[PDB]
């Protein structure tokens, strides 16, 4: 291929195959009954749809034994592999939460593999030339020396803190993105104030869907249960908040973060969860205020966009019940990928 190393690198881990299996055992799926090839979209949704059901009858307090049968049958549906004891009974929040985030990563991992199927398997060109058009992304190396490196490793540095300390972060690599489509989508969006460069973090076994189709909003099947502020796109402005959802580990201590430029427009500040999807007016977007905020007087810019690289202080409030702040925005057109980072997470 014609492509950097580092991006060939890029390319491989995400269109990982065993990474894909690795994460359905992970969650007790058994490969036998539903293999890879085997994941459907539709069976998602249906799945999505017995875990809102699930969520009704737990508000209700259902006189169980029909919690019984929506359990049943969402393990019908997505056949798991527990030994013996049983499977767990969804009667819960907390039980459909898991599961609801199981769901949301199977529908991107099976984005993935039906991406990776798609196409001509031949061998005219090399496979990771042609793995790289399907993402329909522009990728490029940013340089160590860089004032774009710089700036960024910066907002890495400040931004990760000690009470969230069960690691440091180590940046391996920088690459800037344009994905072919979202650039037009946001221009009008543009002449939105408030545009701020904010941390989105995600399994790494997503990111084939992320570049390919762009962050995405929870289906209307899908539970609210999880969503604070209702189901939208989630930025943090301390990579140590998104960090937490690379989900890595000392197995595999690498894992892919996003910089995205938000235009954020006025925002609804809050400091507790609320289901808001309809904003008020003039509003468009929401801020959920947390105890830990950067540092107001280190924030710097860039064409309009402010990049909030100040060092981990005391917010004025702190009768919240976050620990950081989340800004919310309801339209995927509101987002703009700039940057995504491989990082390398080494536990104390
Ligand atoms: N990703 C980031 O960088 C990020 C950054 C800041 C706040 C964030 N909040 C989230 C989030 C993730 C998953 C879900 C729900 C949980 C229930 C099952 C469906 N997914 C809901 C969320 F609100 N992500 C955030």
């Amino acid at each position: 291929s014609k492509l950097p190393k580092p991006v060939q690198d890029l390319i491989k881990m995400i269109f990982d195959v065993e990474s894909m299996k690795k994460a359905m055992v992970e969650y007790e799926i058994d490969l036998q009954k539903m293999p890879l090839g085997k994941l459907s979209k539709r069976q998602i949704q249906a799945a999505y749809s017995i875990l809102s059901e699930v969520q009704q009858a737990v508000s209700q307090g259902s006189s169980d034994s029909q919690i019984l049968d929506l359990s049943n049958r969402f393990y019908t549906l997505i056949p798991h592999d527990f030994g013996m004891k049983k499977p767990p009974l969804l009667n819960n929040a907390d039980s459909v939460q898991a599961k609801a985030e199981m769901l949301d990563n199977l529908l991107d991992i099976e984005v993935a593999y039906s991406l990776l199927r798609g196409g001509s398997d031949d061998s005219s060109k090399d496979p990771i030339d042609v793995n790289y058009e399907k993402l329909k992304t522009d990728i490029k190396v940013v340089d160590r020396d860089s004032e774009e490196a710089e700036i960024i490793r910066k907002y890495v540095k400040n931004t990760h803190a000690t009470t969230h300390n069960a690691y440091d972060l180590e940046v391996i690599d920088i690459f800037k993105i344009e994905r072919e489509g979202e650039c037009q989508r946001y221009k009008p969006f543009k002449q939105l104030h408030n545009r701020r460069l904010l941390w989105h973090g995600s399994r790494t076994t997503n990111f084939a869907g992320i570049l390919s189709q762009g962050l995405r909003i929870a289906p209307p099947e899908a539970p609210v249960t999880g969503y604070m502020f209702g189901k939208g796109i989630y930025f943090a402005d301390m990579v140590s908040k998104s960090a937490n959802y690379c989900h890595t580990s000392q197995g595999d201590p690498i894992g892919l973060i996003l910089l995205g430029e938000v235009a954020l427009g006025n925002m609804y500040e809050l400091k507790h969860a609320s289901h808001i999807s309809k904003l008020p007016k003039g509003k468009h977007s929401v801020k959920g205020l947390g105890k830990t905020t950067p540092d107001p007087s280190a924030n710097i810019s860039l064409d309009g966009v402010d990049v909030p690289l100040g060092t981990g202080i005391s917010s004025g409030v702190n009768d919240t019940s976050l620990l950081y702040n989340e800004y919310i925005v309801y339209d995927i057109a509101q987002v703009n990928l700039k940057y995504l980072l491989k990082l390398k997470f080494n536990f104390k």
